[PDB]
């Protein structure tokens, strides 16, 4: 069960967040801990691609090799917080589980600069969900967290401390598949 209204970062710039490019993810934390692994690799694509709101994800397990792709239309809530549907997709955008009711996530950017990003999700697959998760976002996938987003996770009343890294799993990613992915 997801239990946090994520509150949206102040002037968030969302044409800056929303540009086409590559986030990735660099740590995490989940309020039930059991919902995700101890060790995974993530990463987004988040972009407006023919006036559409769209984000393309991208999930590795590292220890089992599970992958998936899944392409997202944003609808806004507010600024700063979406609801997003998915289909889930192969790297090329062939529709693997079409969008359907039930399968969607909430997204709140709770801070973001130019390089780094404190994201909140609640992910609702069947009556089921995967949790409160928060995210730290950089631009640069080896990038350790900074005074900016360490202390944006402060604000929320978080502690770093807690957040797992993604940064010990070897995570390679496909940058040219979440781009394009953004279209699909
Ligand atoms: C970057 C922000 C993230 C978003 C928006 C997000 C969203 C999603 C979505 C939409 C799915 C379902 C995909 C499908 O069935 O087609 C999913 C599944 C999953 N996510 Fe995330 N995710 C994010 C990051 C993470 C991270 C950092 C982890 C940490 C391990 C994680 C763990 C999982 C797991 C384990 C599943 C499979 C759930 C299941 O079906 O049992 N996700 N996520």
């Amino acid at each position: 069960a997801c239990t946090k209204n994520a509150i949206a970062q102040t002037g968030f710039n969302k044409d800056k967040y929303f540009n086409g490019d590559v986030w990735y993810v660099t740590d995490y934390l989940n309020l039930e801990p059991d919902d995700v692994p101890k060790r995974y690799c993530a990463a987004l694509a988040a972009g407006t691609a023919s006036g559409k709101l769209k984000e393309a994800l991208y999930h590795y397990d590292p220890k089992t090799q599970d992958t998936f792709y899944d392409v997202s239309e944003l609808q806004v809530e507010s600024l700063g917080k979406y609801t997003a549907n998915f289909k889930k997709v192969d790297k090329n955008g062939n529709v693997k589980v079409a969008v359907t009711a039930g399968n969607y996530y909430t997204f709140t950017v709770m801070y973001a600069d130019d390089s780094s990003a404190l994201i909140h999700t609640c992910l609702h697959k069947g009556n089921k969900d995967l949790g409160d998760l928060y995210a730290v976002l950089n631009r640069n996938k080896d990038a350790a967290a900074g005074d900016k987003v360490k202390s944006a996770v402060s604000a929320a009343t978080l502690e770093f401390s807690k957040f797992i890294s993604t940064k010990e799993n070897n995570c390679a990613y496909d940058n040219d598949s979440l781009k394009s992915l953004l279209t699909k």
